[PDB]
């Protein structure tokens, strides 16, 4: 296990470019996140390579499909033995329930099943195009509520919803929060940001950090520094 | 190439079972869809093996993430050289815009880019939980309008919307529709369904068929039957 609440988003377009970073850090420094980019590129074998080195892996594929597919996919992720696996809460109750139920057969080995609420890159203007009347926070709370009701272990959201969410769902409902920008860092397409420190104070369980770390020369050192701040 | 609008959904938990089927057919008979289940299990290499056989592959991972991730994932799909790649329209305009732009550097090689509107497994009730008051039809049409405004090649929807969409977005805008159930077959978690013949008559450009084919007592003849019906 590890003590840092940091999950580094491995978003490279090259395998060796990722492992060059990974070989310089240690499983106690952080957990790793394999998303759509690196998974579309290298598949489940890359995830096994990381599990080989001993890291906990968060397969971030945000499964957002029909119940049938969602279940089989989560079951496939469970076969991979990942630490945590994704799903989109906007996929609905039936889809989320089918996903949870697909993990029962794996018993204890099952990975944590988290639901994405509202992407941290979306503000009201973004949600407004879908005809979504509610603010990011409000809609996100509606999605998390459905997530909790379907028995999921937690949610992915912005740290800007951490205090509120922690209160409405409790300390047990895990909150995984991306949109982490230490001060000075470039926001990019990220919108509901917060600094590593602000996120921890908001009481999040896990913070997802990508570019601030991977975009630096010597990213291991940056990951180290961030961890230092969380003390 | 094939002149059939049929795209068979390869949803198997066993690589060889899937190949045993694929080998009983021919690229001239249909196209194949590799979804989250098989892709999570066997990754990009499976797609290549299907491609090495001459089939046009529809990569269906419904990328629904922050603009930066959607772009890199879509780019990764183009690197795979697939015929068609997926995306979730509810991901917003900025995300879909990033996806379209990430395909520009691939020129002519760029795969077809389509956005999923409302999943065929959903009805009003399913959307109500999300706080969505618009009907599956209207919400879908809204998602299809945004998809076109962002410059995508088409949308994934129900055949129940084909007629409407076709006359509101034009013949050019491509419609890919799952939820295809020939009379007698099981509906399952599918809700907004139509038979192959009805879907064709409805104007869909491509129709996705999974269980009706893969789980039939003789999938090859079932494909043959359907293809013949569509004539
Ligand atoms: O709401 C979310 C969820 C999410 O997974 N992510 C992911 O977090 C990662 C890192 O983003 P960044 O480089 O820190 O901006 C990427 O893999 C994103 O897709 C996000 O940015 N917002
Ligand atoms: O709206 C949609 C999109 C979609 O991709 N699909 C996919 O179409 C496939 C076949 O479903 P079925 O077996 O025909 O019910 C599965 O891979 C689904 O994920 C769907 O059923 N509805």
């Amino acid at each position: 296990v590890t003590n840092s609440p940091v999950v580094v988003a491995l978003d490279y377009h090259n395998r060796d470019d990722a492992l060059a970073f990974v070989d310089k850090i240690d499983p106690r420094d952080c957990r790793l996140k394999v998303g759509k980019e690196m998974f579309t590129l290298f598949g489940p074998q890359f995830v096994r390579e990381l599990q080989q080195r001993g890291f906990d892996i968060f397969l971030d594929l945000k499964f957002h499909d029909i119940p049938n597919t969602a279940a089989h996919a989560v079951a496939a992720a469970a076969d991979l033995g990942v630490w945590m696996v994704n799903v989109h809460a906007s996929g609905g109750a039936r889809m989320m329930t089918a996903a949870r139920e697909a993990l029962v057969p794996f018993g204890k080995d099952a990975p944590l099943l988290i639901a994405v609420t509202v992407l941290t890159s979306m503000e009201a203007s973004d949600l407004v195009d879908l005809g979504m009347t509610l603010s990011p926070a409000d809609y996100a709370e509606r999605l998390a509520a459905l997530t909790q009701k379907c028995g999921l272990d937690g949610v992915v959201c912005s740290a800007q919803e951490a205090v509120r969410f922690k209160q409405v769902f409790g300390q047990e409902f895990k909150l995984v929060t991306p949109g982490i920008r230490p001060q000075g860092s470039e926001a990019g397409d990220q919108r509901r940001i917060m600094t590593p420190e602000q996120a921890l104070s908001a009481g999040v369980d896990y913070m997802v950090i990508g570019r601030p770390v991977t975009q630096s020369v010597d990213p291991a050192q940056t990951l180290k520094a961030i961890n230092a701040s969380l003390q």
